[PDB]
C-alpha cells in the first residue's frame, strides 16, 4: 500500500499493474470547498484541511452537464459521454504516479475538451496510467464546472462573475504546486495540454496572469481561444444569462437577486433551459462560455495575442485533418453516418444556413464561392467534402494556425502537427475520415496495450508521439532523437513548417491550408 500526504490532508492511492510495471493512480482528490448551496456559481472556494486519510481509489463524481443522445448504443458518441454519477460535487483531480515514486518528474497537466458544456477526465482516452509508465512522467486531470453553473456571466457582479470553470483549473494547477512534489513531481516542470475547448482553454491559460506561474509550457490540441466558438461576448453572454432567468422564472432586478433564486432552483431545471438561451444554436453553440471577466481574462484575448500579451514559453500546436465531419451527423441535412452521406449543391447550401445562421446572404455564397470552384466536377462527394472542409477550416484550423503565427512572432519556439491517421478501431464511418477528437486516444498510448486491438502501426505511431509529448514537457523540444526519426522543425511565421503524424510517413510540409485560411481569417470577417 502507498500513502501520500498533502497540504490538507493525507490520501491513499492504489497500486495498477501496468506493462509488467506499476503505476500508482490517485483517483479523486478534492482540490475545493464542493460548490453548493451559497456558492453555486461563485468562484471555488478554497478547501479547509481534513484529519481523516482520503480514499482516492476511485474516479469522483463527474460535473453536472448534458448528455448527447443522438446516437444511443453507438460507442462513437457514447464514448464521450460521462462515466461517472454526475453532481455539483464534482471539483477533484487524478494523478497518475510512475512506481516507483521518482525524484523530480515533469508533470503533465490534462484539460478536456467539450464546447465548455461537456466532458470529464474519467473518460477511458484520459488514462493517463500509460504515460506514467512509459515516460515516467506525473500526469494530473481534472474536472472543471462546465455549461452554465461553470461560465453564466453577470459581468463584474461576483455571485456570477464567469469563468468559475477557468477558475477551477486554475486552482488545480495551484494544488499541484503546493502538493505535487510530494508526489515526486516536479513543480517547476509543469506542461499544461488539452483537446478542443481544453486546448482554448490552456490557451487562454497561457493568457491569464493569475496562471502565468502555474505552469512551464502548453500543448493545444485542436484548439484555441481565438476560435469563433471559444469566446462568447460580453453582452451577448448576459443576454444568453438573462435569457435563462426568464426561463426558469427567476427574473428579479436587484441584479444579484436573480442569482439567489438559481439556487433554490435543482440542477436538472437549469439544464435544460441552456439550449433555447441562445436563440439559434449550432452544432458547435457553446452555450455558456468563457468571456472577459476582467479577473481571468482582461481584456479581450485577440488583443492579447496580437500586441503579445501572455506567457513567453514553447507551445506545441496542431490539428486533424478532417476536424469539420463529426458535426455534419449532428444537425446538417442528407448526413448520417450509416450511409455515406453524398449531398448535392442545394443539401450543401442549406447546411450553410445551419453552421452560419446569423450570418448574411453574401457572407454565404462567399463561402460557396471559395469552396465549390472545384479542383473538378463529376465527384458526388464535393459537396459532402467541401461542407466538412467549411466547418473544419472556420472552426479549428486557421484559429490554430494564426494562434501558432501570432505567438511565435514574439521570438518563442512554435511546433506544429497535422495528424492524419484514421484510427482501425474507428467505429464511425470512413467518409468522415479523421475526426475531432480521435487523435487523444494515440497521444494516451492506448495503441501500445496490444490487447485492445490496434494495428501494429499504429503502435508505433503512438510509440513515437508519446516519446515527442513528452521530450516537449520535458525538454522544450518534441524531437524522436534515437529511431532515426524525422526532426520536427520550429514553426516561423516566415516559412511555417508543421510535421505529419500518420503510419507511413513524418513529412515536413509548409504553409498549411494557405488559400482557405486567407478567406477565413480576412475577406471572411469583414462581413
Ligand atoms: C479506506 O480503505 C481501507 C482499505 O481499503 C483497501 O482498498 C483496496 C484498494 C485494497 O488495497 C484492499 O486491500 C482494501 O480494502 C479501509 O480499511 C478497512 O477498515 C475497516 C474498518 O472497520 C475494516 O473493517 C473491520 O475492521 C476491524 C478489525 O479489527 C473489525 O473489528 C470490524 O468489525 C467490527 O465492527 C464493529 C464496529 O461497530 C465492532 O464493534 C465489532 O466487534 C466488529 O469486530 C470491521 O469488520 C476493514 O477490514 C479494512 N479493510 C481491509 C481490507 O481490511 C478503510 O475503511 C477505507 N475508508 C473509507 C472507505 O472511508
Ligand atoms: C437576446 O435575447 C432576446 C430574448 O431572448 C428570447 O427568448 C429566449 C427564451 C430564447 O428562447 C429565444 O426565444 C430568444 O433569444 C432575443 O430576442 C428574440 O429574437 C428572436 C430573433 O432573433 C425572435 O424571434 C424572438 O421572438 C425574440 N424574443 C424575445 C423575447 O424578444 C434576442 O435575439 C437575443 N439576442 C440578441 C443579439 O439580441
Ligand atoms: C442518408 O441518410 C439520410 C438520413 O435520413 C434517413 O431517414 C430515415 C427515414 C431512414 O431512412 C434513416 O436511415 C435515415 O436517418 C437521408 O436523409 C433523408 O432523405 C430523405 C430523401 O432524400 C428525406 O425525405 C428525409 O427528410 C431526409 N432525412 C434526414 C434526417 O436528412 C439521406 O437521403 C441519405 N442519403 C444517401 C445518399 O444515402
Ligand atoms: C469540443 O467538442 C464539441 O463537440 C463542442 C460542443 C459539444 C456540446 C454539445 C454536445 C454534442 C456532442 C458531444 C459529444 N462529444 C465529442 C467530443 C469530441 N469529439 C467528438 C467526436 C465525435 C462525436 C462526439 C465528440 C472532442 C472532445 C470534446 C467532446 C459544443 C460547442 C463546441 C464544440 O466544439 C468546439
Ligand atoms: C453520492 C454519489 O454521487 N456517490 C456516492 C456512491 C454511490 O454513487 C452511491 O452509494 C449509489 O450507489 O457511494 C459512496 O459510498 C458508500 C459508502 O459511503 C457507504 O458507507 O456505503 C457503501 C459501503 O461500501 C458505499 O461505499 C461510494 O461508494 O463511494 C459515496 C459516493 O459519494
Ligand atoms: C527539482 O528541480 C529544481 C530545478 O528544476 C531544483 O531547483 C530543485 O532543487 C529540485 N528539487 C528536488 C527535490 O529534486
Ligand atoms: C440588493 O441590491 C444591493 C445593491 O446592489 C445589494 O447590496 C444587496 O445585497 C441586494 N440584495 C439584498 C437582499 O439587499
Ligand atoms: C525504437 O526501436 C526499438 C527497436 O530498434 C524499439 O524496441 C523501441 O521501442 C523504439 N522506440 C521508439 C520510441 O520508437
Ligand atoms: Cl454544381
Ligand atoms: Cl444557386
Ligand atoms: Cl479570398
Amino acid at each position: 500500500d502507498i500513502i501520500i500526504a498533502t497540504k490538507n490532508g493525507k490520501v491513499r492511492g492504489m497500486q495498477l499493474t501496468v506493462f509488467g510495471g506499476t503505476v500508482t493512480a490517485f483517483l479523486g482528490i478534492p482540490y475545493a470547498q464542493p460548490p453548493l448551496g451559497r456558492l453555486r456559481f461563485k468562484k471555488p472556494q478554497s478547501l479547509t484541511k481534513w484529519s481523516d486519510i482520503w480514499n482516492a481509489t476511485k474516479y469522483a463524481n463527474s460535473c453536472c452537464q448534458n448528455i448527447d443522445q443522438s446516437f444511443p448504443g453507438f460507442h462513437g458518441s457514447e464514448m464521450w459521454n460521462p462515466n461517472t454519477d454526475l453532481s455539483e460535487d464534482c471539483l477533484y483531480l487524478n494523478v497518475w504516479i510512475p512506481a516507483p515514486k521518482p525524484k523530480n518528474a515533469t508533470v503533465l497537466i490534462w484539460i478536456y475538451g467539450g464546447g465548455f458544456q461537456t466532458g470529464t477526465s474519467s473518460l477511458h482516452v484520459y488514462d493517463g496510467k500509460f504515460l506514467a509508465r512509459v515516460e515516467r512522467v506525473i500526469v494530473v486531470s481534472m474536472n472543471y464546472r462546465v455549461g452554465a453553473l461553470g461560465f453564466l456571466a453577470l459581468p463584474g457582479n461576483p455571485e456570477a462573475p464567469g469563468n468559475m470553470g477557468l477558475f477551477d483549473q486554475q486552482l488545480a494547477l495551484q494544488w499541484v504546486q503546493k502538493n505535487i512534489a510530494a508526489f515526486g513531481g516536479n513543480p517547476k516542470s509543469v506542461t499544461l495540454f488539452g483537446e478542443s475547448a481544453g486546448a482554448a482553454s490552456v490557451s487562454l491559460h497561457l493568457l491569464s496572469p493569475g496562471s502565468h506561474s502555474l505552469f512551464t509550457r502548453a500543448i493545444l490540441q485542436s484548439g484555441s481561444f481565438n476560435a469563433p466558438w471559444a469566446v462568447t461576448s460580453l453582452y451577448e453572454a448576459r443576454n444568453r444569462t438573462l435569457n435563462l432567468a426568464k426561463l426558469t422564472g427567476c427574473s428579479r432586478e436587484n441584479e444579484t437577486e436573480i442569482i439567489k433564486c438559481l439556487r433554490n432552483k435543482d440542477p436538472q431545471e437549469i439544464l435544460l433551459n441552456e439550449a433555447f438561451v441562445v436563440p439559434y444554436g449550432t452544432p458547435l453553440s457553446v452555450n455558456f462560455g468563457p468571456t472577459v471577466d476582467g479577473d481571468f481574462l482582461t481584456d479581450m484575448p485577440d488583443i492579447l495575442l496580437e500586441l503579445g500579451q501572455f506567457k513567453k514559453t514553447q507551445i506545441l500546436v496542431g490539428v486533424n485533418k478532417d476536424e469539420g465531419t463529426a458535426f455534419l451527423v449532428y444537425g446538417a441535412p442528407g448526413f448520417s453516418k450509416d450511409n455515406n452521406s453524398i449531398i448535392t449543391r442545394k443539401e450543401f447550401q442549406e447546411g450553410l444556413k445551419i453552421f452560419f445562421p446569423g450570418v448574411s446572404e453574401f457572407g454565404k455564397e462567399s463561402i460557396l464561392f471559395h469552396y465549390t470552384d472545384w479542383v473538378d466536377d463529376q465527384r458526388p462527394e464535393n459537396y459532402r467534402e467541401a461542407l466538412g472542409d467549411v466547418v473544419g477550416d472556420y472552426n479549428f484550423i486557421c484559429p490554430a494556425l494564426e494562434f501558432t503565427k501570432k505567438f511565435s512572432e514574439w521570438g518563442n519556439n512554435a511546433f506544429f502537427y497535422y495528424f492524419e491517421h484514421r484510427s482501425s478501431k474507428l467505429p464511425w464511418p470512413e467518409w468522415m475520415g479523421v475526426m475531432h477528437g480521435y487523435e487523444i486516444e494515440f497521444v494516451f498510448g492506448l495503441p501500445l496495450e496490444r490487447r485492445d486491438q490496434y494495428t501494429k502501426a499504429e503502435e508505433i505511431l503512438s510509440r513515437s508521439i508519446v516519446k515527442r509529448w513528452a521530450n516537449f514537457a520535458k525538454y522544450g523540444n518534441p524531437q524522436e532523437t534515437q529511431n532515426q526519426s524525422t526532426s520536427w522543425p520550429v514553426f516561423k511565421s516566415t516559412e511555417q513548417k508543421y510535421l505529419t503524424l500518420n503510419t507511413e510517413s513524418t513529412r515536413i510540409m509548409t504553409k498549411l491550408r494557405a488559400q482557405q485560411c486567407r478567406f477565413w481569417t480576412s475577406f471572411f470577417p469583414k462581413v
